[PDB]
């Protein structure tokens, strides 16, 4: 799949507003998906004892692995699609070390979708949730590529 260069402008121009704050996006993404998807929070042994929002709020590790992750991200949205070298050690590490099922790549890009769509209304409207939504599906989908590659189903 291909996005025009309007998808990526709309994706890009919201982007702009998120590393306006990094570190608080961050947070609320990962505090979303804890919350929504439990079962992901037994993948990270760093942060598997957090038992509440409150205490992964005030995790000073989590925010800056928060910030780590959307740095990663925002690099990969930035190549506007060329970033097959980004994605070769991003593949490597979550399919060999972190063993991180497709899966749980929809639950994080549900995530994002959410957070941007309570904090960004004004720019991610309809059609800036569908150019989102196509730029995390061509992620998830050359990940998916790599993992087969790398010999990881998941
Ligand atoms: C938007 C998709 C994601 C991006 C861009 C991303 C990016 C990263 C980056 C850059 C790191 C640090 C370097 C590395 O280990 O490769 C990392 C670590 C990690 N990621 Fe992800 N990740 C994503 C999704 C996920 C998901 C959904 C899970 C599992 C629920 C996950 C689990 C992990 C784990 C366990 C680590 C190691 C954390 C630590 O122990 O320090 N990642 N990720």
């Amino acid at each position: 799949m291909v996005l025009s260069e309007g998808e990526w402008q709309l994706v890009l121009h919201v982007w702009a507003k998120v590393e306006a704050d990094v570190a608080g996006h961050g947070q609320d993404i990962f505090i979303r998906l804890f919350k929504s998807h439990p079962e992901t929070l037994e993948k990270f042994d760093r942060f598997k004892h957090l038992k509440t929002e409150a205490e992964m709020k005030a995790s000073e590790d989590l925010k800056k692995h928060g910030v780590t992750v959307l740095t990663a991200l925002g690099a990969i949205l930035k190549k506007k699609g060329h970033h097959e070298a980004e994605l070769k050690p991003l593949a490597q590490s979550h399919a060999t070390k972190h063993k991180i099922p497709i899966k749980y790549l929809e639950f994080i890009s549900e995530a994002i979708i959410h957070v941007l769509h309570s904090r960004h209304p004004g720019n991610f409207g309809a059609d800036a949730q569908g150019a989102m939504n196509k730029a995390l599906e061509l992620f998830r989908k050359d990940i998916a590529a790599k993992y087969k590659e790398l010999g990881y189903q998941g």
